[PDB]
Formats: structure tokens, C-alpha cells, sequence
């Protein structure tokens, strides 16, 4: 794996998150669509660090 994000990798993460956030497996759809190898837990932490979600439970809303 890698653990840092280039500017373009961050923008890609955001586009995929925006698309898949209402699915039942947002992280799975993100991971299927990025080329870099990354762990699920690190991607979750990056979504939090960017403020795309404010806390973990927002990744799976009712």
C-alpha cells in the first residue's frame, strides 16, 4: 500500500465519494475505482481528515 495522497488522488477520492455515498458499500465502490493500493481503514481516515464526513457514522446513514 501507499498512504499519502497527491492532489489529483484527493480529487478522485472526492468524486468517487460524492457518487457512491448513498450506496450500501461506499468504501467498496471507491476502492474498486482507484488504481493505487490502499487499505479501507486509511481511506476512511482520509475522508475524515478532508472533512468529507464529520465522523465515522456519517459513512452509513439511515
Amino acid at each position: 500500500h501507499i498512504v499519502l495522497w497527491t492532489g489529483d488522488q484527493e480529487l478522485e477520492l472526492q468524486r468517487l465519494f460524492e457518487e457512491f455515498r448513498d450506496s450500501d458499500d461506499v468504501l467498496g465502490h471507491i476502492m474498486k475505482n482507484i488504481t493505487a493500493k490502499r487499505s479501507r481503514a486509511r481511506i476512511v481516515d482520509k475522508l475524515l481528515a478532508l472533512g468529507l464526513v464529520a465522523e465515522r457514522r456519517e459513512l452509513y446513514k439511515k
